[PDB]
């Protein structure tokens, strides 16, 4: 049920589907949430399908969370055809302001930024001090990436290839995502654990699949809508590449992340068998590194799954 060209034969043998308990609650909380915040007249499955064993109230703030940022993306993409500059600078200036108080924009006059600042007071709930400043400073650079999209979207420029990689890093919200791994899981992990090289190494090949199969699927649509942002594009016009070459390149560098992420999902998993050295807390580390990796995993197969039923 998926078309060849977008068909990863390795995610679907080796990454079988998993689905939260929570999830039928799921769809029909968040759609309450936008309805009170007035942000509506779904992710919510693709959530379901990734933070394996978080709480229920955990997932439904993630789920919120990542519905208030699906509104975002849309304000943002019609500030952009609108070229509405002012109001887009406006918005990311309050947004970087209730990202580090939200509770004195719960009740802002712009429903998008009291929509913010309600779902970032919850997922501020779970975690110590610690844990929300990182989440802070993640997402201050996620603003201004949007900003720098802003910038090269309304202009027409193009990005290189590897400026159009790290900065989606950054839109995408690549360590937002794995910054939520850890209230999913119950625990705070250390700098030492969660910078372990093939820690690291696991979130950063989930996500850049997460991101780049969507720029595989959404290639074709993007370049007849004479967009810019996609590795795809980014491709054909610094490489010199066709249409057909450029697909088959982003095809070959998300098959790659897999393959490249079950080598380094073992290190991880042999990581989280030396945490647990005998001690209480190791052992706690380690189900926390072992149940984050298992997530990590499951991204893979929500995304792909996702892009073929929605």
């Amino acid at each position: 049920a998926v078309p060849p060209s977008l068909r990863l034969p390795v995610i679907e043998a080796a990454f079988p589907r998993q689905l939260h308990p929570y999830w039928p609650k799921l769809q029909e909380t968040t759609r309450t949430w936008l309805l009170e915040k007035r942000l509506m007249p779904c992710y919510t499955d693709l959530m379901a399908g990734y933070y394996l064993g978080a709480p229920d109230e955990v997932l439904q703030a993630i789920a919120d969370y990542s519905a208030w940022f699906s509104v975002w993306d849309d304000r943002h993409d019609r500030d952009i055809v609108h070229g509405r500059a002012g109001a887009w600078r406006r918005l990311r200036g309050l947004l970087h302001t209730a990202l580090d108080s939200p509770g004195d924009h719960l009740h802002h006059e712009d429903t998008l930024v009291a929509g913010f600042a309600d779902s970032v007071r919850r997922l501020y709930a779970f975690l110590p001090a610690t844990w929300n400043a990182r989440f802070a400073r993640h997402f201050h650079t996620v603003i201004e990436a949007y900003d720098r999209e802003f910038h090269n979207r309304t202009r027409g420029i193009v990005p290189g290839v590897e400026e159009y990689l790290e900065l989606r890093r950054l839109t995408f919200a690549h360590w937002i995502w794995t910054d939520l791994l850890e209230p999913s899981s119950g625990c705070e992990l250390p700098d030492a654990v969660r910078k372990h090289p093939a820690y690291r190494r696991a979130a950063l090949l989930s996500q850049e699949f997460a991101a780049w199969y969507n720029d595989l699927c959404s290639l074709p649509k993007e370049i007849a809508g004479d967009e810019v942002h996609n590795l795809g594009i980014s491709l054909i016009t610094h490489h010199s590449l066709t249409l057909e070459e450029a697909i088959g390149e982003v095809r070959r560098r998300v098959e790659e992340c897999i393959t490249e992420f079950l080598a380094v999902e073992r290190d991880a998993l042999r990581f989280a068998d030396e945490l647990a050295d005998g001690t209480v807390r190791g052992k706690e580390l380690s189900g926390a590194v072992r149940a984050n990796v298992g997530n990590m995993r499951n991204w893979f197969s929500s995304v792909y799954w996702f892009h073929h039923e929605s």
